[PDB]
């Protein structure tokens, strides 16, 4: 058997001293970049003062010549939206190939309205894309109803002549601007004029994010075919003078990441190698474009093999992109020049800005890292690149630098930076096609600055261009870009030529981080801090990490019945590694029932004592278990991956959720808890084996800080890290008697429940586990004689619905990720994708050959993606699922799963196509992703299908439309919703996260109504109220007046205004994404009344809150409802049957005490989900307003919505 | 319609235009419910023009009209409240429920 | 314009016809005028050839 970690993450070679340094500047503090790049940036006054009058002279030419788009807008006086609806429509005209036939469609039947008859996908699919063109700004999602309506008037109004304008204008956008050419040959061919005049060429194909080997290699045979065009065009002009190409590496493989580094040297480098041979034997330039910051270092590896390689020697077109937003820059060029001098090749350096700045913040902050790999002021950016072009101008000798920029500002700096010896060879200038062009036909020739540009041409359809056309564009379309300022009227020339250098130079603090853009750390303000996860493309943190994950194997772990009285004796059994079943990973002695009994009445003896340590100082001590296992992450790590089956990554995650829980539930303890507000008493805390820290973690920290001993039983298959996260919350100072850890099965996790002193439980689990403890607890009363309250978080059955608006690239990644991190071992993974009939073969295609390129093995290897199933019994129950489908004929596609897995229990990740999403009976525990196909006008009844199963966990949603979310938003029954992303890793407070139906009784955990479930009398969350007062409460209200139940209509309305119902709320989280929490009905409350009064008041209750009721025919008091106003007798049935009337959403019970407990059984006996009951006696109604609690007669539902989706970040393009 | 308001002109003209800004995202659920009834006892025109009524209704447009500082002023569409259908025809009578319905009103 | 360069004309007349005071004749006169440049507006944006007239 391998060395545990023996593999984890070598890397492709030892760090050279110069490669260290690089990888030392990723995420240094902003302060301590600055510096020296002011100090290398910085040039004479007469330089300074000759730079800002070339740059005045160029900004006055630009103005001075500078409309297509407003034009046409002008034209025919059209609105914002009609300007975009008109061109979406004349992309779909132009989808339509032969020109006669769009011109007939137009002048016979677009013209003459009714558009839509004749244009599966709608018209407004590239609409933010478009909006972007017409009014500047970046919509994440599009308005179709609102287009739609405006190209219903625009064509009303102005008729055939727009739309003609309007094709004619798209056509020339898309065929020409966007793009030089749809193919390299139509480019090569209008490269001539610009050639003639001095300019150069470098062809993009637009290749890049390869979701499939086959995506990569149509990629590698568009650049090969290129490059034979692009090298006969040359036509031995050489690198300088003559054109070249630029690739992108992630176009070249499915798996370009360092945590694939092996796959990329093995795979990747060779196709490389194969094009740089074509473009050396043309001797045309093949450049390295720079993607995201976490491939820069991972390129290296490439650049350096390459350049090496005697096979390409005697070329010098090899060229490289290095950014000058990220903090590694001038670092990355010290490596490059030395690169070059080692190799000898004139290695063509371009120095760009950098296109992936909003998603860089967005990364940085969804990960918890410690600092961004990118400036986050502009104007740091700036100074970044003079200074980088000063590094490079002192070496021209060795490489050919070349200047990418719109900025004339940059660009005379530079100019002047260089001097007045130019030769064509010592460097050049860059610029994009259809909009570098004006600035730079004031540089090229001798009649200018005689000094030479060379044009990144990009070259494709329609289709192609559009796909990250929204990136593009916010290049040079930002509120911060030199290219929307120089089109600003109330932009002034002296502003655009102001010297970034010497700003940067007089700031108070040099170099300070942007105000408005928050460290992940701070994520969440004064509240709480965030925690920090691990960069895993850090040589630095692979290295210490691989350190630290071997010294956790080394360790002795053990899982023990700690009691209050100390270690019990019990059966001991080793903890195997279900990657690895020979690695023995540690050692768990299991409880007796006879000592779970007894930790249940230590709990009890020790209550009093643990209530009354004070609510900050409760948490307190989780906030120093956080600390703690913040600093022995590395640590935890080890363990959650050899005893779960988790990869790197997904227990970064794990422990980081761990931490937010332990800080989240110490602030909300600090934001609420008093003296009234009494903790339950024990609390049986039963988690599972599939979050085995963090849900773990949650669940006891909750308990312990309202006030309540815990008894802990952990998974039986993961009791090690339980036993870890209770060492810690020990060594926090939780005393030994107020956690209690009871390792052991569901036996254990039985006797708990079933003790005398429980006072509540908090399951997570499956939902046929949690049918039985709700069975168990229904015997039961509290010593007050109410039910002893149950919180099960249990099953999903997954859902995400894809339109034909979607991009399938996205919408890959987040399937993939969604239904087969962990093994699809989570409860929120996807289970069954729904896609729109139009799409759902590209969708497929592409989805099946991501699925080939996952690696599946044991977890203590970086590369791999997919670990085991938690052991042989899950295996056989989701191997068993499989085989039943095959057996009915659906499509079953799996992955080859590789020898070395016989040593574990491991279910190669499968996708099946289903028929009807009936062909589903229970959740499958296991990584296996069900697709089924939709016609878009069966989207609602789609939607009722995925409500059908009774589940309710997780949804997501992908789509472009607003009119589709808001359909589907708004009919999904479901508690965590995902919009345009993966519907995986709820963030603690964040997305609260827990669903309802057969998923969840709720409270969410995460949440701010968690705490309040586990005291007698709950707080008010923060932040929790509505101003809204549901209209049905209030017909009854006057009802119940008119019927003279003066009092109850009393009670009623307060019940109106105290419910949250409609309390709408964005939660604080990362850039790129809304994060929002919203309170509605629960659905269908069963009432178990007794008296007319308590008739009443139960139903205020339901009715404040949104619900509709059942009410037990049984009780007799029909004639206390007579004459209901019709709004309240929609609402209102009553139910003989109750099995035959639910499913209920929960349940108001009024009675004694042996009423209530005959009652709470009957519920417990409904099929289908768990019922939260509340139950009061006549008395305690009278007594107490509250006896029937609001907050449990709500549901919470949490949105995340992607908005970065569609390429950037709209709030962000006002962040410089 | 109101005066001196963006439904005002469509009245006095024989096709009443598409006013500006006058959609909504919003369909009403009644209406969907409607057309899948349509949907499964064949009816495929009406259910077509029930989806039509669903989209094209403005029901639920929200806006905040230009206007004075130190004021909010908002324009929305509801419900009228109860139509009376005086249908002739089965197909008549589906067409007519599904324009009550988009635009959330009962009949 | 018209209306608005003819408002103290056309207010004396309103004062003294219907019976309104100074402030509200000026109201009465700013919303002809804003009828008349709101309904010109909102034809500019919605009316073409297939809205007939009744
Ligand atoms: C020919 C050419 C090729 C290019 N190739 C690549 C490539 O392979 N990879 C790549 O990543 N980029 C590349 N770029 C750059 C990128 O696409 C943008 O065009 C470029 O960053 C814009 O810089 P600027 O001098 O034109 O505009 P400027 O407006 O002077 O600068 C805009 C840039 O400033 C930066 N910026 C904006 N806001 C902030 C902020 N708050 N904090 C810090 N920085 C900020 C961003 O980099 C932004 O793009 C290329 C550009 C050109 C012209
Ligand atoms: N809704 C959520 O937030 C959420 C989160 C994670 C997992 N889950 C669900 O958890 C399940 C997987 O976890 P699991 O396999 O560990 O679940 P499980 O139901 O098998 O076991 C959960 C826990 O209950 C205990 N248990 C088993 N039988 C018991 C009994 N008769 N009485 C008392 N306790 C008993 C187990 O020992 C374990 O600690 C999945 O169904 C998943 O969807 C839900
Ligand atoms: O728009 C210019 C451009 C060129 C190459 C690029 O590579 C990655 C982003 C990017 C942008
Ligand atoms: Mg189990």
């Amino acid at each position: 058997a391998p060395a545990p970690f023996a593999d984890f993450a070598p890397p492709v070679r030892p760090q050279s001293t110069l490669r260290r340094a690089i990888t030392a500047a990723y995420r240094r503090p902003e302060t301590e970049c600055l510096p020296p790049l002011v100090e290398a940036a910085t040039q004479s006054k007469e330089i300074r003062d000759a730079a800002a009058s070339t740059a005045r002279k160029l900004i006055e030419a630009l103005r001075g010549k500078h409309s297509g788009v407003e034009g046409l807008v002008q034209e025919y006086s059209l609105s914002s939206q009609e300007g975009v609806a008109l061109m979406c429509l004349a992309e779909a005209l132009l989808r339509i190939p032969d020109t006669a036939t769009r011109d007939a469609l137009i002048r016979d039947k677009i013209a003459d309205g009714n558009w839509k008859s004749h244009l599966s996908r709608s018209l407004f699919v590239n609409a933010a894309t478009w909006g972007l063109v017409v009014t500047g700004k970046l919509t994440s999602t599009v308005n179709d109803r609102s287009l739609a309506a405006a190209l219903t008037r625009l064509i009303s109004r102005c008729g055939e002549p727009v739309i003609r304008r309007g094709v004619d204008m798209a056509m020339r956008m898309m065929g020409e601007q966007f793009v030089t050419g749809e193919t390299i040959r139509e480019a090569l061919k209008r490269s001539k004029e610009l050639e003639e005049k001095g300019f150069s060429y470098s062809y993009d194909m637009l290749g890049e994010a390869a979701t499939t080997a086959a995506d990569a290699e149509r990629y590698y045979r568009d650049y090969e075919s290129a490059i034979h065009a692009i090298g006969k065009a040359s036509a031995g002009r050489g690198i300088y003078e003559g054109p070249g190409i630029s690739i992108k590496l992630s176009a070249l493989h499915p798996r370009y990441s360092r945590a694939q580094a092996a796959r990329v040297m093995g795979e990747l480098l060779p196709r490389v190698k194969a094009l740089a041979l074509l473009a050396k034997n043309y001797d045309i330039g093949l450049n390295i474009d720079a993607e995201e910051a976490d491939r820069l270092e991972l390129s290296l590896d490439l650049l350096e093999v390459l350049c090496l390689d005697g096979d390409l020697s005697g070329w010098n077109g090899m060229g490289f992109v290095v950014q000058a937003y990220g903090k590694r820059c001038p670092f990355v060029l010290d490596f490059i020049i030395d690169l070059a001098r080692r190799s000898g090749r004139r290695i063509m350096v371009r120095l760009v800005k950098g296109a992936y700045w909003d998603a860089e913040i967005k990364r940085a902050q969804l990960d918890g890292l410690a600092d961004f790999p990118v400036f986050t002021r502009k104007i740091h950016t700036d100074v970044s690149y003079i200074a980088c072009a000063a590094k490079l101008l002192a070496a021209t000798d060795v490489v050919f630098p070349q200047f990418a920029t719109h900025n004339a500002q940059t660009l005379a700096a530079i100019y002047h930076m260089a001097g007045k010896d130019f030769h064509v060879g010592k460097y050049e200038f860059q610029c994009l096609h259809g909009m570098g062009e004006p600035l730079y036909e004031e540089v090229v020739g001798r009649g200018k600055l005689d000094r030479p540009c060379r044009i990144y041409a990009p070259v494709g359809t329609h289709e192609t261009l559009l796909a990250y056309l929204v990136r593009r564009l916010l290049e040079n379309g930002a509120n911060s870009s030199f290219v929307h300022r120089i089109n600003d009227p109330k932009v002034s020339i002296d502003e655009l030529i102001a010297d970034p250098v010497e700003v940067v130079r007089a700031m108070p603090v040099v170099g300070a981080k942007h105000d408005r853009i928050a460290l992940p750390a701070e994520l969440f303000g004064d509240a709480r801090t965030n925690s920090a996860g691990l960069d895993l493309s850090n040589e630095e943190t692979l290295a210490s990490l691989t350190e630290a994950l071997r010294e956790s194997a080394a360790m002795k772990w053990t899982a023990l019945p700690q009691l209050a009285t100390g270690p019990a004796a019990g059966e001991t059994r080793t903890v195997l590694n279900p990657g690895d079943h020979r690695d023995v990973v540690g050692s768990v002695t299991e409880t007796s029932e006879e000592d779970a009994r007894r930790a249940v009445r230590l709990a009890a003896d020790a209550a009093p004592d643990w209530a009354a340590v004070p609510p900050s100082e409760r948490a307190a001590c989780l906030d120093r278990a956080a600390e703690l296992m913040q600093a022995r992450m590395p640590t935890l790590l080890g363990l959650i991956i050899r005893e779960a089956g988790k990869s790197a990554l997904n227990a970064i995650a794990e422990v980081r959720e761990a931490i937010d829980f332990l800080r989240y539930y110490a602030e909300q303890t600090r934001r609420t808890l008093g003296p009234g507000h009494g903790p339950l008493g024990p609390i049986v805390c039963i988690s599972p084996w599939n979050f085995p820290l963090a849900i773990f973690t949650g669940q006891i920290a909750a308990a312990l800080v309202a006030g309540n001993p815990v008894l802990a039983k952990p998974a039986e298959e993961t009791p090690l890290i339980a036993a870890e996260g209770v060492r810690i919350l020990r060594e926090a100072g939780i005393p030994a008697s107020a956690l209690q850890l009871l390792p052991g099965d569901g036996r254990v996790g039985a006797a708990l429940v079933a003790a005398a002193e429980t006072a509540g439980v908090m399951f997570t689990g499956s939902t046929e586990v949690a049918r039985l403890i709700q069975a168990q607890l229904a015997d039961r009363l509290s010593p007050a004689g109410r039910p002893i309250p149950l919180i099960a978080e249990t099953g999903g059955q997954n859902a995400m619905i894809v339109d034909s608006s979607a991009l399938a690239e996205q919408v890959v990644g987040d399937v993939i990720t969604s239904a087969f991190d962990s093994a699809g071992q989570r409860c929120s993974a996807l289970r069954v994708l729904c896609l729109q009939e139009d799409v759902a073969d590209r969708i497929l295609t592409m989805l099946k050959g991501a699925l080939h390129e996952l690696h599946i093995g044991r977890t203590d290897r970086l590369s791999v993606d997919v670990g085991p199933v938690i052991t042989s019994e899950a295996k056989d129950n989701i191997e068993k699922h499989i085989e039943r489908m095959r057996g009915l004929g659906r499509k079953v596609e799996q992955i080859g799963l590789a020898s070395e897995t016989g040593v574990g229990t491991f279910v190669p990740p499968t996708i099946i196509e289903l028929e009807k999403l009936s062909d589903l009976q229970r959740e499958v525990f296991g990584p296996v992703l069900h697709v089924i196909r939709y016609r878009r006008d069966d989207l609602d009844r789609l939607v009722d299908d995925v409500n059908a199963t009774g589940y309710g966990l997780t949804f997501g949603l992908h789509t472009r439309l607003d009119e589709t979310i808001a359909h589907v938003t708004s009919r999904i029954k479901a508690g965590n919703l995902y919009i345009n992303r993966n519907i995986i890793g709820a963030v603690v407070g964040v997305q609260p996260f827990g669903g309802r139906g057969l998923s969840g009784t709720g409270p969410k955990a995460g949440g701010p109504l968690y705490l309040g479930r586990l005291v007698t009398t709950a707080p008010v969350p923060p932040q929790h109220s509505s101003v809204h007062t549901d209209p049905v409460l209030l017909d009854f209200a006057k009802w119940l007046d008119g019927k003279g139940a003066r009092a109850e209509a009393e009670a009623a309305r307060n019940a109106g205004s105290s419910s949250a119902l409609g309390l709408d709320l964005e939660l604080p989280g990362p850039v790129g994404e809304r994060n929002l929490y919203t309170l509605h009905a629960r659905g269908r409350i069963l009432l178990v009344p007794a008296t007319e009064s308590g008739l009443y008041h139960q139903l205020a209750a339901a009715l404040a809150t949104g619900n509709s009721v059942a009410i037990d025919a049984a009780s007799g008091l029909q004639a206390s409802l007579k004459n209901l106003p019709q709004t309240v007798g929609l609402r209102v049935s009553w139910s003989k049957d109750w099995a035959a009337d639910g499913p209920f959403a929960g349940a108001l019970v009024e009675g004694d005490a042996e009423r209530i407990r005959a009652v709470n059984k009957a519920i417990a006996a409904l099929p289908g989900p768990l019922l939260l009951v509340q139950a009061a006696s006549s008395g305690e109604i009278a007594r107490n307003p509250d006896a029937y609690c609001l907050n449990w007669l709500v549901e919470e539902v949490s949105a995340s919505i992607n908005t970065a989706a569609a390429g950037g970040n709209a709030s962000l393009m006002a962040i410089g």
